[PDB]
């Protein structure tokens, strides 16, 4: 009768190395109706998404896809793979340096210490996750994928797309740090628009959801907080500019004809932080049932 | 490949006067040793939370993320007040929550429903203790209750007859329409009733597609006329403006606040009123007059 641990069903865990012999830790989850890893209906071939930052949204995209089985316009199923690090005991949902080196994007021409590990990550989920989870699934069929990431997280689903845009059906930038060495993503941006009338018109053209805080380029007052605290922020929230750069991002990049569609909406009174589980959330169900985006 | 088992987290089974079972699921933040605080801030918000099942992980997801915060206070505990459902498929108990988290008529009696007064005895005589006793070297500087449809309807039940028993009420999507609308009859009793000074503050919470739903990729005409009569009957919008209407400039609450969100329906807005609504509770406490 005495308290116990809890443990999920429906899920797993295991740890892949990537090709320097860097560990990951890989969690994965799928509908709670399923037999095992079988589905219990006809309905096998389901929409997977990947999520990087695993550690700190395995369990809000797990329990989002569970909770939607109860939705009427639930798809009928979907896969999670949270890409995440080994932090086991040490009481953290993030790896710092990890993270800082995997999420950031290449600049070969100025290299950056610490960072610009984004290709090595992409080479390593196409390589290695992709199979090992599919691996798991005998009896699946992924009928599309989806890339999703936060912050840094974000800023390495927009190097996804404008390096490797067949890589994955939807790439979800949730508050995408634009801002990052000098907004060098917007160099990459700039490289993709500047690459089909005589074409059959056959084309596989990945869509772009991107998402925001309203609190973030506008944060409120806090109570009781003094003046240099309150300035400060306001100053950080001007240095990230990250509406602005968003904004302008989107100018890059509208009507670019290698994109499929663009889309964007701000959650009013949510931070940086709260705001992950929303667009996380919000992107999956639309990328499980209101397929594809229209234009 | 192994099983997936939380840190920082624990589940027992604890049973109501009439000897029915639930599932109390019970997180707090990564940092502290085994139930212990790891510094200073030993004083910390608790939010209870009912359909535990369907919301665990993410109340429990969302502490995690907030120790990385800056607007970050030592975080709080999670009580999950969820249900025996092992081994079934499902993260709610249909016939259970319809009962627990609806509102008792005396004057008209509903078979299967009406059976929150219950629920609200077991979580102050039953739930709240034990989980006071799993945590000695935490004080709990204020209690929450969370709940979303038929539990936002819980919550505000909870508010107009208990207005004391918590120091915040988050009702996310409330199912103010349930039984001829009859939670605005407590709301109004509430406000012309009898009667330092502890005041409870109300939290609400809605999804933009709830109210006015956004059309499906080429939805066919007699679903998409379905979904619009569905909204027009259920008025989510509608009726948690009338009940605002009500309690407004009501010098027994704190505060009333209200967040919609846009493109967010009554399944997507869970996470996300939870998460809003927690943090709230935990960071910009007490919300201002």
């Amino acid at each position: 009768d005495k308290p116990a641990v809890v443990s999920l069903p429906s899920s797993e865990q295991f740890y892949l190395n990537n090709s320097r012999g860097e560990r990951y830790l890989i969690q994965v989850s799928w509908p709670l109706h399923w037999k095992d890893h079988k589905p219990d209906t006809d309905r096998n071939d389901v929409p997977l998404i990947y999520i990087v930052d695993g550690n700190a949204l395995f369990l809000t995209a797990t329990e989002a896809l569970w909770r939607r089985s109860a939705d009427s316009h639930y798809c009928g199923g979907g896969i999670v793979v949270a890409i995440g690090y080994p932090l086991e005991g040490t009481g953290k949902v993030y790896h710092r340096v990890r993270r800082g080196f995997d999420l950031t994007v290449p600049t070969p021409d100025s290299p950056v210490e610490g960072h610009g590990g984004a290709d090595i990550l992409l080479d390593f989920i196409a390589e290695t996750v992709r199979p090992a989870v599919r691996e798991r699934f005998p009896d699946v069929s992924v009928s599309r994928e989806a890339l999703y990431g936060h912050s840094y997280g974000g800023l390495f689903a927009l190097h996804a797309l404008f390096t490797r845009p067949s890589m994955f059906d939807a790439y979800i930038a949730s508050s995408p740090s634009i801002w990052w060495n000098g907004r060098c993503i917007l160099n990459e941006a700039k490289a993709f628009t500047r690459k089909g009338a005589y074409t059959n018109g056959e084309k596989k053209l990945p869509s772009l959801m991107m998402y925001l805080g309203g609190l973030e380029q506008d944060p409120r007052r806090w109570n009781d907080e003094p003046d240099e605290s309150w300035e400060g922020r306001k100053r950080d929230a001007e240095a990230f500019n990250m509406k602005v750069n968003l904004l302008e991002l989107m100018g890059l990049i509208r009507g670019c004809t290698r994109l499929h569609a663009v889309s964007f909406s701000e959650y009013a009174g949510e931070d940086h932080g709260t705001v992950m589980a929303c667009s996380l959330g919000r992107g999956f169900s639309t990328f499980m049932e209101d397929w594809p985006v229209p234009r």
